[PDB]
């Protein structure tokens, strides 16, 4: 049943009162399990099918220095003062660099060598190059 | 709502009629999703909060040279003719030589290149040295 999950929803965000990322609860029963998060605002993403192309993002597993879990689309810096996107490629987590390198790294439980200081979604002013916004 | 999953049941696997190894269907909805097995058949797995501790694996993303998503806990052979169990550890998929080796490689999507026999719940067999059984 394993990893952790949360999901942004980009109407949420908008929204004041609601929280644009959902943490998941899982809910286990005799044939399955069951990801909960907040109710769902982009409309749009629900097809005719009944499938829903919601932003999903699962935990590393991984805890960083200041033991928050590691998730994907986290940017993170390292000891160094080096910035990266944590993403999910070809079966693996790795670490993207986007000041303007674009090469990726896999991620090294070294993790508690990491800290967690937003995400993609949440604080794209980290991905600017002078720093923030 | 991305990866897949499968379960096994080690009940179910003992009893003739149904199916060790479940795949699972992912279903969304307003508030999640979920992902539903087989009922569960080992019901020590079943703890009083709630919880159930059932065998579940996800897979990699990545397909073999027959087009089989590869899962966790497959038994992949290379080119070379080499075995490996896939694992998931410290935020990759790796894989774990058997034979005596206890060394990981991370899973190289080269994984065209590899080719699923079987897996360590339902082929055991294949773990041994000198061939399987």
């Amino acid at each position: 049943l394993i990893p952790k999950f949360r999901e942004f929803d980009r109407e949420r965000h908008r929204t004041d009162y609601q929280k644009g990322m959902s943490y998941a609860e899982q809910q286990d029963f005799d044939m399955g399990f069951t990801i909960w998060f907040d109710h769902i605002e982009d409309l749009d993403l629900i097809e005719k099918d009944g499938t829903i192309n919601r932003i999903v993002m699962m935990s590393t597993g991984l805890k960083d220095k200041n033991v928050k879990e590691i998730y994907e689309s986290d940017i993170v810096r390292n000891l160094y003062g080096e910035l990266y996107v944590v993403e999910w490629l070809d079966g693996s987590f790795v670490l993207t660099e986007f000041y303007n390198g674009g090469y990726d790294h896999y991620i090294i439980d070294s993790s508690t060598e990491y800290e967690v200081l937003g995400n993609i979604y949440e604080n794209p002013e980290l991905l600017e190059d002078d720093n923030h916004a």
